[PDB]
């Protein structure tokens, strides 16, 4: 109960803080993205002592959302289109996910030492996603997941690839 409104406390700041690092970045108060998250400065100082630590945890976070969204996607769109939808995601979420990383640059850290297994969880997800898509005949059984990876007027040249990726 005190342990979920903890919970509830963390994954409130976290999100504000991925905002604040997607639009502005390091430049911005703990006390501000205390204010912002609905919760006082110490408690964001309980769970993260530094300003780096609160990066790093915004980063495992989002390397878990990402692993979420992609499940998620399976099950609401099927194995046939979940990949199409995920790739257009990451697309559209990289703006934000830019500022994350700048942040990590700051502080001379990556992505794969703040949160390890980052690399292979995000490796292993694509693999399921395009797995499933040529298993359901949408994609060609000829590309694996390091030409996914890849990948990775904009719409319209995501398009050629899609169109590029289908049967």
């Amino acid at each position: 109960p005190l342990r979920a409104d903890a919970a509830r406390n963390r994954a409130r700041v976290l999100e504000v803080a991925y905002d604040t690092f997607a639009a502005e970045g390091l430049g911005v108060p703990m006390d501000e993205i205390a204010r912002r998250a609905g919760v006082g400065a110490g408690t964001v100082y309980r769970h993260f002592p530094t300003k780096q630590a609160l990066v790093v945890a915004v980063a495992e976070d989002r390397v878990r959302r990402i692993v979420d969204h992609a499940r998620t996607l399976l099950a609401a769109e099927g194995p046939g289109e979940a990949l199409f939808v995920f790739m257009r995601d990451m697309v559209r979420s990289a703006a934000a996910d830019y500022g994350l990383v700048d942040a990590l640059v700051g502080y001379g850290l990556d992505l794969e030492v703040a949160a390890p297994g980052a690399e292979a969880a995000f490796l292993a997800t694509l693999g399921e996603l395009l797995a499933a898509a040529q298993r359901a005949g949408t994609v060609r059984a000829d590309v694996d997941v390091a030409v996914i990876k890849a990948l990775l007027v904009s719409e319209r040249v995501v398009r050629v690839i899609e169109d590029g990726l289908r049967v």
